[PDB]
Parts: C-alpha cells; structure tokens; sequence
C-alpha cells in the first residue's frame, strides 16, 4: 500500500522531532546520529545570591553601598564582590565498541545564548534613584559592564590578577568568596597586580570566585569556548542587542567541539549591565540572567588511556601501601640494573656499558676518565 | 548484557576525568532548564513547530 | 581487527609532547608543528615586584604632572615602555653543505589580554570619587 | 628623522611616548597597534580563545625566525587611576600569546 | 548519570 | 587597493605620480587655557608597475 505519488503533494524534510519536555527527559535512549538541545538559563550571582533569604533579599542581582574606604587597606565585604555564575549539565551514558577501544562522547555544536531582561533597564523611576538634574527623571542604569560565558566539557580554567595586593578579602569560613589567598595559602605578593602562574583555579563554586580577581586563564582552557567584553566608565551607556536568529559556532579549527569529560556540560556567565545611581549618591552595581541553548551531538572517539594501565594504576592506590626502604627517588638503594636480550659475539670488555641515546637508538660507551 | 560503558565507568573514579562543582541547580525540583528537544532523521514538515501532545 | 566493523572516527594531528621550555631542547621531524604558549607582563617604569619599597606600584607609574615650568625633567617611573622577550628555538641544520637549509616560520599567533576583569574594581581605598558618596571613578 | 631609528634591544627602556614602530624597516616581522586619547574616556576590551590571527603576508610567508629566536613585543596601557588626592597614574596589563610555529626550507 | 553512583 | 571598477589604477602621468595627505590628531590643552592643533607623518609603500597604453 502507498500513496499516489501524482495525487498527492510534497513537502519539505525537516529533521524529525522525537520529544519535548523538561530534563527528565535526557534519559531518553537515543541512535548514534540524534542531535539535543537544552534550553536554560543562569541567574547571577553579585554577593547577593539568593532571594531565600527572609533578610536581605530585597538586592538580589544587586550589590551593597560600592565606596572607597579611605584610608589602606581595603576590606570589602561579600556582598560588594559579584562573582562569575556557573552550572553543570548531567548528561546521560553512551555506548562503547570495547572491541575497537572506541566510545562515544557527547560534544557541543552550536550555542544560541542571549542577555535576558533587558528592557527593564528602562525604568527611570525607581524611588530612590538620583535625578540628573532637579524636577528631573532618574539616571538610567548605565555605567560598567562586563559580559562574558563559556561553554565547555570542563570547570573553566582561571587566573588570578587583582588591581591591589595590599586589599585583604574576607577569608574563606566554610562559604565566602575564594581569593588568591585561599589558593596560594601565603598573603598576595606584588606579583599577582601582574601575571602570576603559581595564581590559578578551576571554577568550581557559584557566587565563590569573584571577577576583581580572576580572569579566565587563556592557556589551559583548550576545552573551552569562552567570550568576553568590557566598558568601564563613571556612567557611560550601556548598549546590547538581542534575537533568536544569531547563532555562534563551537568547532574549532580541527573540526571538534568542546568534549563532556564525564559526561557533564559545564556552563559559566556573568553580565555586569552598570550602577544603581542612589538619590543619597551611593552606587552599586546590578546584573541579570543569561540564556542558553546549547546543542549536542554524540561524537565517537578513541580511548587514549588504554584501560589495563588504569586497572593497576587504580587498585595499587587501593590496595595497602607498603613502606619499605627507598628504592626510587634520590636515596634509591639501587646500584646497578643491567637489560639484555639476544645474543651477540663476545665483546672484549666485560666492564662494558651500553644504554639509550635521547633519539632511542642503540649506542655503546667510549670508557672516559673519571676525573 | 553489561548495561554500563566500562570505561565511562572507571573514569568516574579519576578526579581530572569526572570533575565536579557545586553550580547552580539544574537537576531536580530547582532546576533551571525551560525545555529540551532531541532530534533524529528526518521526517515531513509539521505545521505546528511547538507541538503539543 | 574487523576494519569495516569497527566504527570511524576523524583524524585530527597528533599531539607528540606537551610540557614547559624544558620542551624547546626536543628535536623533531621536518613535517612537524610546534606551538609556544607564553606571556608578557607590562613594564610601566615599575617594572620589578621584587623592590622593598616603591613594588607597591607594581603595573603602575608615578602621579603624573605638567611642571609648570622649562623644561621638562620626567623621571623614568612616569615613561612607561614596550616589553620585550626572546625565546631560544633549538637548531634545525646538522649539515650545511646541503643546497637548502630550512629556518622557523611563524603562521598564526593567537593573542589575549589578561586580567581584564579586574577593572570593575571601583572601591580601591585612595580612589576618586565620581561624586559625593558616590563610588570610585573606574580606570577610564 | 630618518637619523632617530633603533631597535628594540631591552625591555622597560624604549619609552612610549618616544618610540614608534618604524613602518618602512619592519619587513620580517608583523606588528597590530590601537590607541584612543581622553581625560575619562571610557575603555572597552574583549576577549575570545577562538580569535586567531594568521601572520602570512601576501606572498604566502610568514615571519622566519633569524638565528633561532622568536622576538615578541608587546604594551597595553589601560587607563587611568583617579587617586582622591587629584593625582593620575597610568596602568597595563599583560598579554597572552600562542604561536604557531612549522619548518620552511630556504 | 554517572553523577548517580555516588 | 587602487585599481578601479575596470582594473586600472592610476596612470603617472609625466613619468611621476603624485602624493598628497593631511592628519590632524586634536588640539593641546595648554595651562593657560588657549589652544593648538597638532598633526602627524604618514609612510606610503606605493606598489606600482608597468602598463602598456
Ligand atoms: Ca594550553
Ligand atoms: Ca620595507
């Protein structure tokens, strides 16, 4: 049985849809070609970071009071210290061909992501904000702003750099924010207002890592896409622009995207949109969510660490350690370890020493005096 | 049948293969996902795209 | 075995080693690509975090000021300057008495600012106000 | 002045405000500048780790490494710091690079 | 969820 | 590039060709409040060949 072919129009192919709905959904088993997109979103996160809270919820996506203290040192507190805001996306098991040592990953295609909120930076007429000039409207939210999010299959990498070493940020009590401080273990030498490698962290916490003193650490994030953008000014305009169509590509020069290592899709952002201008001239700064659309895709790859290394490597760790006399390291109490295999003419020799030249070919000591 | 990908499974154990980090809720009663489609072959083009079943 | 069977994967280059300068001394063949990742920090006229003393300026200069007055005598920590640095790339040649020889040859550079967000700082202890209990004047 | 040329020898001693690159004599090298004057202007960055920027030139070559050294140079002065005192101080940053290198025969 | 073994 | 709508560049007539420019960067804010402008250089790499006409 089949349709007249002549009787009936045709339509387009468009790829087919087999589910809509929430997360419980990913548990869907899907073929080796389907293709997911997951919409969702980030709250931010700028020392206030949770409406929960029955006190001082009323300045959620807000910052305290921002001013100099005047006289050194510093001492800001959490609530004046915005942080980058992050998310993991639990993505669920692929098959593996063991046969071949190859398995599937999941990787990212493309990500649709835009500033959500932004029409009620409009709103001139908060109570409490500075008019511009007396029988005047209010100073419109402008100022700093600072955008950036990152897609990728890992914690985002960081670097630490602050403005001033000589400020000294709240410790970290079980909560708080995370400082070079809490990283290195000593007090911010005056090496860290410039480049400092020992200064570097995963991205592992939300509201914990605020943005005066990290930076995304361009060197280790290769399994990430990150973009960024700044204006700083006492209260220049905030300018952004939104749609659905504008999409941006992951893939990289080779043609991959970022790999979920451990099947996770790790999401971070912030978006700084400029000051609160107070009629008792106080400042502070405000942000707003972020959306996402990542899509996914199921890429095979080959295992690069074999899984026997990985077994003895694993229950060696488990099993008891044994602390006997050293035998490797410095004070190895080792003295000679001599290798042969096949058989060759007698040499003349038996003092010989052979090993290894740094290209891997085989080469025979020329006996040389010792000093 | 094992149901379980070995090796997904034993990376798990890793700390630098399966990491970890205390983000935003986006799993359970929390969560902060709006929609999520899958999409496999092709077929003929629905007219209504926001299908409701 | 089993070829057909087996599912396909893409074909991406090889990474072959990874590590620090300690690299660099490594010999390689004629059809290979290396890639340097490095840094620069800004030299302006306060150029070592090492000093006792003036090291709390670090990435910084000395207020800077018109004289007044003929002529003009600045001193080095108000002339900020370029930053320099040479890499050492091993040899490439044993043999010299062949026709062509082959040099190093620098294709893409991928570049980036660091520490730009450090800039939102609008609350260091001595900075201007914009106004009256206002915030601190950001780096402008 | 034709006579006021160097070359960039040492580094935190070719100040800014004397020295600019000398467009006619940088052939074997490959150099990007920007600037923006103003008391309070405001300042905008941005950053990716998809930007990358080829260094061939037109003939398809790109810069070869004299005498086995690679020579970078870099500044970037961001702004201002407005103490409460009235006095202004300049500020930099420092600058990420990932070349890429490969073999040419000559 | 690999996360669901723990 | 100086090459026009039909391929062809300007032709140096005279067995010369001929540069003009003109660059003003702003003014110099001078204490006594009066003011200046001020102008830089240009480098000009001409690339140019041979034509039959
Ligand atoms: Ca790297
Ligand atoms: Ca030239």
């Amino acid at each position: 049985c089949i349709p007249k072919p002549g009787c009936c129009p045709n339509v387009a192919s468009v790829p087919k849809l087999l589910v809509k709905g929430g997360v419980e959904v990913l548990s869907v088993v899907t073929g080796e070609d389907s293709i997911t997109q997951i919409e969702l979103y980030l709250n931010p996160r700028m020392g206030v970071n949770s409406p929960d809270l029955p006190t001082t919820s009323n300045w959620y996506t807000y910052t305290y009071d921002l001013q100099p203290k005047g006289s050194s040192p510093d001492q800001p507190i959490k609530e004046n210290l915005p942080a980058y805001s992050v998310a993991r996306v639990s993505l669920p098991m692929l098959n593996e061909d063991i046969t071949c040592d190859t398995l599937q990953m999941w990787e990212a295609i493309s990500v649709k992501t835009e500033v959500v909120g932004i029409s009620s930076l409009i709103n001139v007429h908060y109570w409490d904000m500075k008019r511009v000039h007396d029988y005047g409207a209010g100073i419109p939210v402008s100022g700093v702003n600072y955008h950036m999010f990152a897609i990728g299959g890992e914690p985002l990498d960081l670097q630490g750099l602050v403005l001033d070493y000589q400020t000294q940020y709240p410790k970290t009590t079980n909560g708080g924010p995370i400082t070079i401080e809490t990283v290195l273990g000593r007090k911010m030498t005056p090496k860290n207002q410039g480049l400092d490698p020992q200064a570097k962290a995963k991205l592992d916490k939300d509201g914990n890592y605020p943005i005066e003193v990290w930076c995304p650490d361009p060197s280790k994030n290769e399994n990430s896409r990150y973009y960024g953008s700044i204006q700083t000014g006492s209260q220049t305009p905030t300018v952004l622009q939104f749609s659905n169509t504008l999409t941006t590509v992951l893939l990289d020069e080779n043609g991959v995207g970022p790999l979920c290592k451990g099947d996770g899709l790790f999401i971070s952002c912030a978006d700084i949109v400029g000051f609160l201008f107070k009629t008792s001239g106080k400042m502070a700064l405000h942000g707003l969510p972020r959306y996402f659309n990542v899509t996914l895709r199921k890429r095979w790859v080959k295992n690069p660490y074999p899984v026997v290394n990985l077994i003895n490597s694993l229950f060696s760790n488990l099993m008891p350690k044994v602390s006997g006399q050293p035998m490797e390291g410095k004070d190895n109490q080792v003295e000679e370890v001599r290798i042969y295999e096949g058989s060759e003419q007698l040499p003349g020799d038996p003092d010989i020493v052979r090993f290894l030249d740094k290209f891997g070919q085989e080469k025979t000591v020329y006996p040389k005096p010792s000093v």
